[PDB]
C-alpha cells in the first residue's frame, strides 16, 4: 500500500524511547535512594514524540517532579494538567501520592492527554503508540486518556483509583 511515508506517526507507529521505560519506572514506588532529593530527580513526566513526531518522548516542556507536589503545587493533580496544555497530546507519567484502600501508595498513571483540538496527528498516533509505551508501560499503573484536561480530574482519577478500592482522592481529600 502507500507504506512509502516512514512517518512512523501518521498511522500511528512511534518507537518510544527507552526513557519511558524509566518513566513508569521514575515513579514505580519506594525507588528513592532517598526521597528527599529523588522527587527532585523528575518523574512526573509527559512525553509526547521524538523529533519529526514517533518514538513516545519528553519532548515540550512539561513533567513535575512528584517533591514539587507541596510548592507550587499541593497534592492533587490539576497543577500537572497544567502542564496539559490543548495544543498538544502525550503520553504521561506523574508520580501520583494518593492512598487507597491500601493507604498512601505512590502509583503514577499513565496520562494520554489527548485534547479533542490537538492536531490529528497526537490524537491518532497514540492510538497505536499506546502498545508501543506500553511495551515499556509494562505496570502503567493507570493507564488513563484525558480528552480534556478534566479527564485528569482528581475525582475522577479518584474513580479511576476511587472507582476500585482507595481512600483518598477519592475519600479523604475527594
Amino acid at each position: 500500500t502507500m507504506i512509502t511515508p516512514s512517518s512512523g506517526n501518521s498511522a500511528s507507529g512511534v518507537q518510544v524511547a527507552d526513557e519511558v521505560c524509566r518513566i513508569f519506572y521514575d515513579m514505580k514506588v519506594r525507588k528513592c535512594s532517598t526521597p528527599e532529593e529523588i522527587k527532585k530527580r523528575k518523574k512526573a513526566v509527559i512525553f509526547c514524540l521524538s523529533a519529526d513526531k514517533k518514538c513516545i518522548i519528553v519532548e515540550e516542556g512539561k513533567e513535575i517532579l512528584v517533591g514539587d507536589v507541596g510548592v507550587t503545587i499541593t497534592d492533587p493533580f490539576k497543577h500537572f494538567v497544567g502542564m496539559l496544555p490543548e495544543k498538544d497530546c502525550r503520553y504521561a507519567l506523574y508520580d501520583a501520592s494518593f492512598e487507597t484502600k491500601e493507604s498512601r501508595k505512590e502509583e503514577l498513571m499513565f496520562f494520554l492527554w489527548a485534547p479533542e483540538l490537538a492536531p490529528l496527528k497526537s490524537k491518532m498516533i497514540y492510538a497505536s503508540s499506546k502498545d508501543a509505551i506500553k511495551k515499556k508501560f509494562q505496570g502503567i499503573k493507570h493507564e488513563c486518556q484525558a480528552n480534556g484536561p478534566e479527564d485528569l480530574n482528581r475525582a475522577c482519577i479518584a474513580e479511576k483509583l476511587g472507582g476500585s478500592l482507595i481512600v483518598a482522592f477519592e475519600g479523604c481529600p475527594v
